[PDB]
């Protein structure tokens, strides 16, 4: 049905990625990968 | 049905990406990849 | 049905991307990739 | 049905990733990978 | 049915990952990998 | 006086291929009958 | 006086291919009968 | 006077392949009949 | 005067392959009939 | 004057393969009929 | 529909030859540095 | 549909030859540094 | 549909030869440094 | 559909040969440094 | 569908040969440093 | 020095000759080939 | 020094000759081949 | 020194010769092959 | 020194010869092969 | 020194010869092979 999301604070740095066959996520809320 | 999202603060830096066969995400809310 | 999204603040920097066969996203809300 | 998520604070740094055949996540809430 | 998650604070650093055939997660709440 | 070779090339030939595909969703990567070297 | 070679090229030939595709969604990458080297 | 070789190339040939696919969801990587070397 | 070789290449040939796939969910990696070397 | 070889390559051939797959969930890794060397 | 080949021909190349002859009597046949196929 | 080959030909190459001959009497046949196939 | 081959041909190459001959009487046949196949 | 081969051919290569001959009388047959197959 | 082979051919290579001959009388047959198969 | 030859009677027939690297002779008297 | 030859009678027939690396002779008197 | 040869009668027939690396002779008198 | 040869009568037939590395002779008188 | 040879009568037939590395002779008188 749905999402209620708030007041999230994120900082990030990503170094080299070869092959992302999937999920590289800071915060993942109910997603499908 | 739906999303209610707010007051999110994000800063990010991404280094080299080779092949992104997927999701590289700061915050992912209910998405499909 | 729908989205209600607000007061989001984002800053980002992306370095070289080879092949983006997917999603490179700061914030993704309910999208399909 | 759904998610109620809030006041989350995240900082992260990722070093080189070879092949992400899966999930590399700071916080994962109810997602499917 | 759903998730109620809040006031989480996370900091992390990831070194090189070869092949992530699975889950490398700081906090995982009810996800499926 | 010496011989130096890099023969890192390739050859493909006598092949018979039938490739049939039904509905495809996001094709994030590849569906390949036969792949000979290369990078997706 | 010496010979130097880089033969990193390619050859493809006697082939018979039938490729049939049904509905395709976003094709983010490739659907290839036969791929010989190269980069998608 | 010496011979030096790097023959890290490849050859593929007498093959008969039938590849049939039904509905595919996100193809994050690859579905390959035959893969000969290479990188997905 | 000496011979030096790196023959780290490859050959594939007399093959008969039938590959049939039913519904596929996220293909995070690969479904391969035959894989000969390479990296997914 | 000496001979030096690295033959860490490969050969695959007379094969007959039938590969059939039913519904696949997240394929985190691989389903392979035959894998000859390589890395998933 | 079929391929038919007779490749009974020839190739000769990177060669360095020094040929010196002193008095020759009846040369009934041949004095050859290098002979590649053929008939005397 | 079938492949038919007769490759009864030949190749000769990286060679260094020094051939020196002193007085020769009737040469009934041959004096050859190197003979590769053929008929005298 | 079948493959048929007669590869009864030949290859010769990295060679270094020094051939020196002193007085030769009737050469009824042959004096050969190296003979590779063939008929005298 | 079947493979048929006659590979009754030959290969010769990395060789270093020094051949020196003193007076030769009737050479009824052959004096050969190295003979690889063939008929005198 | 079956494989049939006659590989009755030959290979010769890394060799170092010094052949020196003094006076030869009728050479009815052969003087050979190295003989690999064949018929005199 | 010399030859004294007489009253010789010869009849001959020769079939195909491939390569005559030598002597094919009915009567040879003191010759050099 | 020499030859004294006489009253010789010869008839001959030769079939195919491949390679005559030598002497094929009816009568050979003191010759060199 | 020499030869004194006489009243010789010869008839011959030769079939196929492959390689004559030598002497095929009806009568050979003091020759060198 | 020499030869004195006479009143010789010869008839012969030769079948196929492969390689004559030597002497095939009806009558050989003092020859060298 | 020499030969005195006479009144010799010879008839012969030779079948296939493979490799004559030697002497095949009807009558051999003082020869060298």
């Amino acid at each position: 049905s749905g999402y209620e999301v708030h007041h999230q604070k994120l900082v990030f740095f990503a170094e080299d990625v070869g092959s992302n066959k999937g999920a590289i996520i800071g915060l993942m809320v109910g997603g499908v990968v």
